[PDB]
């Protein structure tokens, strides 16, 4: 599954919730998915990249 493109807004919570905690439970990125627009499988990957750049 290719990454999809986030907005800018999608980012910025994102970003955020990285900043509070950098490891996603399924409930969370459930919850994540729900109140951003996003797959869950957008998410999961995003939180793992930015784990490694990081």
């Amino acid at each position: 599954r290719p990454r999809t493109a986030f907005s800018s807004e999608q980012l910025a919570r994102l970003k955020r919730e990285f900043n509070e905690n950098r490891y996603l439970t399924e409930r969370r990125r459930q919850q994540l998915s729900s109140e951003l627009g996003l797959n869950e499988a957008q998410i999961k990957i995003w939180f793992q990249n930015k784990r490694a750049k990081i």
